[PDB]
This record gives C-alpha cells, sequence and structure tokens, in this order.
C-alpha cells in the first residue's frame, strides 16, 4: 500500500472512482444539451452556454475526484465514459426535466458514498463530500426545479414565445 | 412617571405600543410572502425580494416606534407577534391585494393614532406620524396599487407569461 | 413532494420550522433588551446596541433556515412569535444571564436537531448546521460569560460605576 | 400692517417675541454652567464645552425667530435678558438637574405657542414649531436625562471619581 495511505478503505477507494466516472458521465450528457442548443433548428444561444458551464462544472468536479484519490493513496482507475441516454433533447423543458434528474441521480450517489464512509469511519472523506459536493448538488437542483417550474409557467412545450422568453431572462446572456 | 415625560398621554403611550406590534405583524405577513415566492413550485424570486425588502421596512418602522417611546418617557411593551393570516399566497395577485389590504390596515392604525395625538395636543407625535410615516405609506399604496393594475393587463391570475414577464420587469432584479 | 426534495426527512422538515421559530423568538427577546438599555432610566447605549445587533443577527438566521427549507423541498409554516418573558431586564449583569440562558437554549435545539438529521441519515442537513450555526454559537456563548465574569468583577449589580465602565470599555462604541 | 403680512394673529407675534427672548435667557444660562465648569476648583471641562454648545444652540434658535417674525411681517420686540437663577452650580449633578428643568421650562413655551398657533389657525407657525424646535427639544431632553441618570449611577453628588469618569465618557473630548 501507498506510504502515504491511512484510514482508506479499500470500498471507498473504489467509490471514489465510480463517482469519478458518473462525474464525466454527467458532463458528457450536459455538453450533449449543449450542441443541441446550438443547433440551427433549435436556436436558444442561452440556453446552450448554461448547459456548456455544467459541463465544464462536472468535469472539474470529476477532476477533483482524481486529485482526492491520490491524497488518500488510492489509485485512479478509469472507464469508458458512456454515451448520453439521448442524441436529441426536445425542448427546455424536457432537457431541464433530464437535468434535474441526472441532478438527483449524481446527488444520490454522492449521498451513498458519504453513508458508505461513515460507515467505514472515514471523517475526511465524510468532510469532503460536505464542503466540496452536498451543497453544491442541493442548489443546481433548487435553480433547475425552478427552472421547470418557469417553463411550466412560460407554457411549453407549446408555447414557442415562452421558450424564447426564458432564453433571454432566466439563464445569463452569453 | 418619567424624568424626560412631557404632555405625554397614557393613551398615546398605549396606541404607540400597538402600533409597533402591527409594524411587527406586517413585516412577519411580508416574510412570509418572500417564503411562499422563494418556493421551488413558485419561483418568482424578483417577487420573493421585493417582499423580503417590504420585510425589513417595517421591522425598521417598528423598531423607530419603540426609539419614540423611549425618547418620550413612554414604556416598551411587547405582544406576541401573531402568525401570518396564510401559509401560502397563491400567486402574484392574490399576494399583492393582500399587501394593499395589510398597507391600508397599517396607514387606518397611523391615522387613528394621529387623531388620538391630535385629540390629546400632542404636536411632537403628530409631526412623528407626518414626517416618517404617513407619506411613506402613501407611496407604497400606491406603488402596490399599480402593480395591481399591471398585473390584471397582464392577465392574471391566468396568463403564466403574464406572471413571468411581472417578475423581470416590474420590480426590481435581485 | 417537491421535485427538489431528495433525503430530506419530514420530521427534519418539522424541527427546521420550530428552530426557524426559535430564533425569531430570540431575535425579539434580544430586541426587548435594546429597548430597556435605551430607556431614559437606564441609559446604557452600547449595551443597548449590542443587544440590537444580536437581535438583527437572530432574525438573519431565521431567514436563513426559510431558505434552507425551501432549497429542501420542505415548507415554511410560521407560528407566532412569544414575547419575551420578561418586560424588563434588571441591570446588564441579569440581561446577560438571561442571554446566556437563551444561547444554550437555542444550542441545545441545534444540538437536538444535529442528532435529528444525524439518525435520519442526512449530512447536508449536519453541514449545514456545523457550518453555519454550532461555530457562532460556542463563540456568542464564550463571549457572554466572559462577559458576565466582567460583571461580577466589576461589582455588579451594587457597583453602579463598573457598571458604567462596562459600557464603556466591554461593548463596542455606538 | 407690513405689506408681506397674512393669516399672522397678534396674539402670535408677540408670543414669537416672548420667545425669543427664552432661547437668549435659556442661552444665558448655559453660558453661566460653562463658566463654572471652567473654573479652577471645579475643572470639568468637557462638561463646561458641553454647556458652551449648548448655548451657542439656544442662541442660534433666537435668531431663527428674529427672522421668523420678520418673514411673517411681524416685529422684533426685545426685552433685557434676565441673568441666570444661580450664580454657582454645585456639581455634574446638580447643573444636569437644573438643565432638565429649563429644556423642559422652553419646550412647555414652544408647546404653548403651538396651542395658540393652532387655535389662531395658523399652520405655517405650527410647522416651523414642528420642524425648526419640537424633536431637537424631545431629543435634547431624552440626552439630559440619560445623563442624570448615569449621574446618579455613578455616585453623585458625593462619589468624585464617578464625576471625573463622566466629563471623560459621557460628553465628547473638547
Ligand atoms: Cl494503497
Ligand atoms: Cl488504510
Ligand atoms: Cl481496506
Ligand atoms: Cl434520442
Ligand atoms: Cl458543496
Ligand atoms: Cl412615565
Ligand atoms: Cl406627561
Ligand atoms: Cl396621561
Ligand atoms: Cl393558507
Ligand atoms: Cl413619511
Ligand atoms: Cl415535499
Ligand atoms: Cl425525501
Ligand atoms: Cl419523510
Ligand atoms: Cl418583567
Ligand atoms: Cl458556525
Ligand atoms: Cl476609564
Ligand atoms: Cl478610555
Ligand atoms: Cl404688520
Ligand atoms: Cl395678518
Ligand atoms: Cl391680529
Ligand atoms: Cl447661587
Ligand atoms: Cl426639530
Ligand atoms: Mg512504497
Ligand atoms: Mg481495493
Ligand atoms: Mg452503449
Ligand atoms: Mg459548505
Ligand atoms: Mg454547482
Ligand atoms: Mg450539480
Ligand atoms: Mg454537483
Ligand atoms: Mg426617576
Ligand atoms: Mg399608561
Ligand atoms: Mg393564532
Ligand atoms: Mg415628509
Ligand atoms: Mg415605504
Ligand atoms: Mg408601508
Ligand atoms: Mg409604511
Ligand atoms: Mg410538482
Ligand atoms: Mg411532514
Ligand atoms: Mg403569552
Ligand atoms: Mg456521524
Ligand atoms: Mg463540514
Ligand atoms: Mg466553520
Ligand atoms: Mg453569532
Ligand atoms: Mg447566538
Ligand atoms: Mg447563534
Ligand atoms: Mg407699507
Ligand atoms: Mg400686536
Ligand atoms: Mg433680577
Ligand atoms: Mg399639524
Ligand atoms: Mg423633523
Ligand atoms: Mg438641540
Ligand atoms: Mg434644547
Ligand atoms: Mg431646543
Amino acid at each position: 500500500v501507498s506510504q502515504v495511505r491511512q484510514n482508506y478503505h479499500s470500498d471507498c477507494e473504489a467509490a471514489v472512482n465510480r463517482m469519478l466516472n458518473l462525474e464525466l458521465y454527467a458532463s458528457y450528457t450536459y455538453s450533449s444539451m449543449y450542441a443541441f442548443f446550438d443547433r440551427d433548428d433549435v436556436a436558444l444561444h442561452n440556453v446552450a452556454e448554461f448547459f456548456k458551464e455544467h459541463s465544464h462544472e462536472e468535469r472539474e468536479h470529476a477532476e477533483k475526484f482524481m486529485k482526492y484519490q491520490n491524497k488518500r493513496g488510492g489509485r485512479v482507475v478509469l472507464q469508458d465514459i458512456k454515451k448520453p441516454e439521448r442524441d436529441e433533447w426536445g425542448n427546455t423543458l424536457e432537457a431541464m426535466q433530464a437535468a434535474l434528474q441526472l441532478e438527483k441521480t449524481v446527488n444520490q450517489a454522492l449521498l451513498d458514498l458519504h453513508k458508505l464512509a461513515t460507515d467505514k469511519v472515514d471523517p475526511h472523506l465524510c468532510d469532503f463530500l460536505e464542503s466540496e459536493y452536498l451543497e453544491e448538488q442541493v442548489k443546481d437542483i433548487k435553480r433547475i426545479g425552478d427552472f421547470i417550474t418557469n417553463l411550466k409557467r412560460l407554457g411549453l412545450p407549446e408555447n414557442g414565445m415562452g421558450e424564447y422568453l426564458f432564453d433571454k431572462h432566466s439563464v445569463k446572456e452569453s
């Protein structure tokens, strides 16, 4: 074992690798959403940029797991990054509903990791998750829910004008 | 009696305490409106912030009555702050209608205090009310009426797009 | 249930509402202390301002619970804010003793919430309490104890000069 | 009658002259207090300066009545300025007690003027009194009461150290 390794269970090391992969998968989904909203036949550029930003965020959170792994004396083991579940994302509402689900999936995986770290009496891992991931996740889930509520209010999916307006007012100008 | 007390009727002292309480009650109502518009299933953040600002305003106006009481040599006597009448506030129109009523209630209480101060020949109290409260109240009532007129124009309660637009254009960006 | 809700027990939601109320109650107590020290027959203005500051602090901490509730997909439910237990607060020593008790009461309620969150396996709630409340509480309790020790040293309640000096040196000039 | 005169009762004109005189009398009292605290055998220089400031304040308020008189088309009629009631003022407590009485005397005269202006249906005079005099008077009376309370707390008249400390901490350094 690594000369730095202390209080780091094999199960947690493996779960960190899995979480790394899931963050990369989430990044890739968001990248697909970006490309969809950039299409000439979709053309919601602020929406697209929102998803691009989130893709980069998730990639950063993957990298933070790699650094963590090494700091603890675990070993990074990479797996294929699965393509997103869809090739096209319907409209802003459908995309945001998918983003909500994705965020909740990532959140559940983080909560499960936290429970494993608790059961293996690893406070450093618990703190890392709490300090670097769990709050930012609650905030992302809240913001996407807020957005879904507004898209419904605006009459999505039918109300194109509502869709247009969301891109102008709800997401930052890009 | 207090060494500072001069020309300060017991009835006015008690009415000041009641007015203190009513301002605290109004503050609390507005806080409830803030929390409602912050809900993920409501999600009108500029509306929410409007109500938060008004809550803080009313709390400041309560504090000013406490300072006044003491300046005159009266004694602050606090009562429970009653919870708001509703737990949920429907939509922006219903909330603004409730705010209009609340403001008119506060205004009537201020006008009644003014009439008591007049009848007890207390010009200092009359000036305080005129200089610190009555105009700001007229302005708040006007602005909320203006808002109701615009919400109706926008098609509330049915027209969600209208609601969305009000939050973007009528209330300050928060 | 709310579309954002994940890993948020009904018991914790209700306990958050109760904690909201307790922070509002604590705010109101401190406001009463402010008004007492502002009286012409008390006239310890730096003491008064200390308590005013703490009132505003507690009101901010209530607001943070409202935001938290909504972020988790819980629902803010407000109750009456009970008036303080006393109308008058004796002197600086008695007031600080009451403040110590109040802070310890708030602290116990936060610790009980933390234990509930632990038992319901809610790390986000645990982190929120630890990061936003528990340390600031330890520091407030320490500072008030320090103050009690100094008030005793200064000869309170009998030694008026000691009281006068505490207001000049121990609390910030306001 | 003066070409500017409109809605200005002879009784109010005369009462303004009397009020002018009373402000000059109050100024002169405060000047006497200044000189007393400046004595080598009294030697409370911040106390002395407090009273000097108040003397100048009262002289300014006299001048404002002269300007008012002329603005309304009344005629300034001056009378002797009576010397203060005492030649020596005991100590800081006795002086502040005398100042409280003086301020309350001036306040009663202003309130009586206000009642005369009301009965003669002179809103301009009423506003002048409310806007320029009545609030500043409430504040002066409060501050002097606060001071008396602190002087008692400090053990006046017996406690010389208490007196010394009041001059250092309660009144501005001069
Ligand atoms: Cl290893
Ligand atoms: Cl290990
Ligand atoms: Cl292991
Ligand atoms: Cl597809
Ligand atoms: Cl975080
Ligand atoms: Cl009284
Ligand atoms: Cl009275
Ligand atoms: Cl009375
Ligand atoms: Cl309701
Ligand atoms: Cl006003
Ligand atoms: Cl829910
Ligand atoms: Cl849940
Ligand atoms: Cl539950
Ligand atoms: Cl009591
Ligand atoms: Cl903290
Ligand atoms: Cl000192
Ligand atoms: Cl000092
Ligand atoms: Cl004339
Ligand atoms: Cl005339
Ligand atoms: Cl006449
Ligand atoms: Cl004499
Ligand atoms: Cl004034
Ligand atoms: Mg080795
Ligand atoms: Mg292993
Ligand atoms: Mg495949
Ligand atoms: Mg954090
Ligand atoms: Mg984030
Ligand atoms: Mg996220
Ligand atoms: Mg995240
Ligand atoms: Mg007394
Ligand atoms: Mg009474
Ligand atoms: Mg009730
Ligand atoms: Mg005005
Ligand atoms: Mg206002
Ligand atoms: Mg108002
Ligand atoms: Mg108002
Ligand atoms: Mg729903
Ligand atoms: Mg429940
Ligand atoms: Mg009760
Ligand atoms: Mg634990
Ligand atoms: Mg932590
Ligand atoms: Mg901390
Ligand atoms: Mg604190
Ligand atoms: Mg505290
Ligand atoms: Mg605290
Ligand atoms: Mg002429
Ligand atoms: Mg005449
Ligand atoms: Mg004579
Ligand atoms: Mg008037
Ligand atoms: Mg004024
Ligand atoms: Mg003045
Ligand atoms: Mg004065
Ligand atoms: Mg004056």
